[PDB]
């Protein structure tokens, strides 16, 4: 079996009503991964086209790989999807996060064959999401691929899934690595060959049954523990459908060992060891490029969610690429995961919510980083039809995957008494006390609450956050959107929530600044700013360093304000972030002491007379920084 990719040049309308008939010559080219909301997605005003939109391209039988049958395979098409070959409607598909297939084989014919998609992202109550804060930016946004295999191969039909389910078991210093494989047409001489690989090649196991032997149980002795970032060792399953003496098709995937448990009071457990977990949330948007995103994009992520030191991720609100799942589990960071059942029930989404959880839980069900399934978010405030609905999600995941955990997110007003709150195995609430009103000491407090009204409940925070521009103040209060506030915000925050080991996992909201084409605010428009990094990657706020200070074992020094350079104070109150135990300021090469801080935040009195170079050393580490003294208080601010 071969891999043909299917990405380049696609003629796209978003002015046609109707599929072309014949291969059109008059339309506009683009390149997948493509969006048409990467422009007004971004810009503001509520105004982002939704619609159905076209693709057309044309292939010849002659110019693909050959194979007895032929699939069209989406990785990413928002949101919902009428796929053709030559006139006839060959499938149909609701849910722009995760992979789906369309055997072509009846329809392919020789010469040149007309492929069409009718791309649609109009709101309806079907398919979620529908109401949310980011943009559902329509298109195809993730690759296309034709897969050409043997008329006997592993399923490609079962919910976007590779037919091959790895579910390691670890007793004790050994680990047992069940294994079942899903096969299409397969005929009775055939045989299929087991292997487990080391993470260097070697192989570890192997066994050869008939093709009626779909499981097997293969054994690793003294095996090397997936073991989050501190040693994210993954090993590889590979299994060979073989008729005769030839491999007609093949399978495989990585995979990691761990246990992990959620302790009510002592937080979040990996191999037996407290792991706690204090991470961020990311959307798969990015400036410029909109949800359209190649693959430097989802490693440029990666890198400055590991550089800051997150543990865990929230990849909300919906399933993202493979790419950056399998990123995950290499540098060993957990995962939540989770389907856009949010915002508010729709009746007729029912049937939705179930096939993108059975498409979500098949598509990675392989990856050591996932440990926990989200059901839903914000999805009610108050205290029945979502009752049996969430009840069915939850029965289904604990149905398909008992290895894991369910979760879900709460919208910060729904009282802790309604009793959908009792269905997940764990909860954690959205909360912005601080910024949507109420004041920054009242987190800490409500998670004391929720704790002993629910001890054998685990509850987390899957959202916190405060918005920031590039604004500035030397009174940072709530509401004047500066980088100060968020500051402050934040360091607040870490002391109340890093400090309470029952609370198994904080999620900043969110790692980045992404488009909301709705929103009007902070002075930049479709944008909600509550990112601890800027929407283009190249700006890390002084939160991040804030968070790199208790998360990072990789030592730095941060001054705080470096934008903030024009003041109106004679003294000024500049903070310093370091994960070293003693840091100085000096101001044109004068100390102003060593401070030592025991919360990371070192807070610094420095004098503001005309130019006043700033220079902080903490032992190896040095970071500068410049200010000067003006009495107009600069109104780019
Ligand atoms: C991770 C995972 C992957 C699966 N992949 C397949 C598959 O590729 N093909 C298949 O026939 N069943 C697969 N299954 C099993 C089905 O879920 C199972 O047969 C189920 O009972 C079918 O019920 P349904 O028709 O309502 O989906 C998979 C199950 C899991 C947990
Ligand atoms: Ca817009």
């Amino acid at each position: 079996r071969e891999i043909f990719n299917l990405n380049e040049k696609w003629a796209f309308s978003k002015e046609a009503i109707k599929p072309p008939v014949a291969m059109p010559q008059n339309w506009y080219w683009v390149n997948l991964p493509h969006t048409w909301n990467a422009i007004d997605g971004q810009d503001g005003g509520n105004d982002y086209y939704r619609g159905t939109c076209f693709y057309a391209k044309e292939v010849q039988k002659e110019e693909l790989p050959e194979g007895e049958q032929y699939y069209l395979e989406f990785l990413g098409v928002n949101a919902s999807a009428d796929v053709y070959v030559n006139g006839n409607h060959l499938d149909h598909h609701d849910g722009g996060y995760s992979t789906w297939r369309v055997n072509m084989t009846d329809a392919l014919t020789d010469g040149k064959n007309l492929i069409v998609v009718a791309v649609d992202n109009s709101a309806n109550d079907r398919v979620y999401p529908q109401k949310a804060d980011f943009t559902f930016y329509g298109g195809m946004y993730r690759d296309v691929n034709i897969i050409a295999v043997n008329k006997s191969h592993f399923d490609l039909d079962y919910y976007g899934g590779n037919g091959l389910k790895v579910t390691p078991e670890v007793a004790d210093k050994n680990a047992k690595i069940a294994v079942e494989v899903f096969l299409s047409g397969e005929k009775a001489g055939q045989q299929l060959v087991y292997q487990i690989t080391d993470a260097e090649g070697v192989l570890a196991a192997e066994t050869k049954t008939g093709i009626s032997d779909k499981q097997v149980n293969l054994e690793i002795t003294d095996v090397h523990l997936w073991n989050g970032r501190k040693d994210p060792y993954l090993y590889t399953a590979t299994v060979r459908l073989m008729e005769d003496g030839v491999c007609i098709d093949s399978v495989s995937t990585r995979f990691g060992c761990r246990t992990f448990t959620i302790d009510p009071d002592k937080g979040f457990f990996l191999n037996g060891n407290s792991y706690p977990l204090r991470g961020v949330s990311r959307h798969q948007d990015r400036a410029g490029n909109g949800n359209a995103l190649l693959p430097e994009h989802h490693r440029e992520d990666i890198d400055l969610i590991c550089e800051m030191g997150a543990t865990t991720i929230r990849l909300a609100h919906y399933q993202h690429a493979q790419y950056f799942y399998d990123l995950c589990d290499e540098k060993g960071l957990v995962l939540w995961a989770e389907i856009p059942y949010i915002s508010q029930h729709m009746k007729n989404g029912r049937e939705n919510t179930i096939s993108q959880m059975k498409e979500l839980i098949v598509q990675n069900y392989n990856h050591p980083s996932i440990v926990v399934w989200g059901l839903s978010n914000e999805i009610t405030m108050s205290g029945e039809d979502l009752m049996e609905n969430h009840h069915i999600l939850n029965d289904l995941a604990h149905e398909m995957d008992p290895t894991r955990l369910t979760t879900m997110a709460v919208v910060s007003m729904c009282d802790m008494h309604n009793p959908y709150i009792q269905i997940p195995d764990v909860v954690s609430y959205n909360h912005y006390f601080g910024w949507y009103g109420g004041d920054t000491s009242m987190n800490g407090p409500w998670m004391d609450e929720f704790h002993k009204e629910f001890p054998k409940i685990p509850i987390g925070m899957s959202e916190y956050g405060c918005e920031a521009l590039n604004w500035h103040t030397s009174d940072p209060k709530q509401g004047d959107y500066t980088e100060e506030y968020q500051a402050h915000y934040h360091e607040e925050l870490i002391k109340q929530l890093y400090t309470r080991p029952y609370i198994w996992a904080t999620h900043v909201w969110n790692m980045f600044d992404f488009a909301a084409d709705a929103r009007n605010e902070g002075g930049e428009n479709g944008m909600n700013h509550k990112g601890l990094v800027t929407f283009d990657r190249k700006y890390k706020k002084d939160a991040f360093y804030a968070y790199k200070a208790w998360l990072s074992d990789e030592p730095f020094v941060h001054i705080c304000g470096k934008r903030y350079v024009d003041r109106v104070e004679n003294v000024t109150k500049v903070t310093v972030y370091s994960n070293q135990k003693t840091v100085e300021l000096f101001a044109n090469g004068e100390s102003l002491g060593k401070k030592e801080a025991s919360d990371h935040f070192f807070y610094f009195e420095v004098p503001n007379h005309g130019e006043t170079k700033l220079l902080a050393v903490a032992g190896e580490c040095r970071d500068e920084s410049f200010i000067k003294k003006v009495e107009k208080f600069n109104e780019a601010y």
